[PDB]
């Protein structure tokens, strides 16, 4: 019956839409409306648990109302997606990461770093300095490509064993 709410958030364009279809459909979705924030609701097994993923793929204008604080603090966890070709939103990582806090009233929130587009040739985030922002983060770091699907089941599994880790704490 355990359900977790599971948040993807980071600049537009790092592939949250993709990352989430890949999850809920299978397949790579090229081209998903990116103005549009919406939820799939999909049920996994995981380390032999069965759980249902209640996923916000985040999206449209920056507005900070307190309807969207509220429905924003209740996500248990979230992926701090950028894409490794996008020095720009590797830099947007602090702001997201700082109001999931603010909302959370917490230093300790579930989290995994999501360095997306993996498949692609044009690196400017290096993977060390990946690794070492989630290492100041305390949190795990998942290379993923949205593309081939590689690396997404662990970063939402992952995910999810953050947030049985920080229920245990
Ligand atoms: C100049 N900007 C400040 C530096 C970075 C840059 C963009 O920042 C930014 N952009 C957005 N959008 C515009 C674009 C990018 C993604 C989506 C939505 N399309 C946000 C929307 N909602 C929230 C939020 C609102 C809230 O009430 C509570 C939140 C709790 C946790 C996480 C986000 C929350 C934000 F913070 C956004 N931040
Ligand atoms: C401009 N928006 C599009 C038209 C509506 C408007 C607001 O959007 C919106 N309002 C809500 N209200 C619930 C509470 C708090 C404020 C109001 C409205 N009463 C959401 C509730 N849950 C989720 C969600 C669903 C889900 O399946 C998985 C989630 C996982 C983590 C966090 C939230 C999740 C949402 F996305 C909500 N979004
Ligand atoms: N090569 C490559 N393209 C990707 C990947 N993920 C997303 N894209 C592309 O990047 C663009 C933005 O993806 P989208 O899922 O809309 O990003 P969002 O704005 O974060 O939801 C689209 O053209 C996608 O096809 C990936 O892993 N690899
Ligand atoms: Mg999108």
């Amino acid at each position: 019956m355990t359900e977790y709410k599971l948040v993807v958030v980071g600049a537009d364009g790092v592939g949250k839409s993709a990352l989430t279809i890949q999850l809920i459909q299978n397949h790579f979705v090229d081209e998903y409306d990116p103005t549009i924030e919406d939820s799939y609701r999909k049920q996994v097994v995981i380390d032999g648990e069965t759980s249902l993923l209640d996923i916000l793929d985040t999206a449209g204008q920056e507005e900070y109302s307190a309807m969207r604080d509220q429905y924003m603090r209740t996500g248990e966890g979230f992926l701090l997606v950028f894409a490794i070709n996008n020095t720009k939103s590797f830099e947007d990582i602090h702001h997201y990461r700082e109001q999931i806090k603010r909302v959370k009233d917490s230093e300790d929130v579930p989290m995994v770093l999501v360095g997306n587009k993996s498949d692609l040739p044009s690196r400017t985030v290096d993977t060390k300095q990946a690794q070492d922002l989630a290492r100041s983060y305390g949190i795990p770091f998942i290379e993923t490509s949205a593309k081939t699907r590689q690396g997404v089941d662990d970063a939402f599994y992952t995910l999810v064993r953050e947030i049985r880790k920080h229920k245990e704490k």
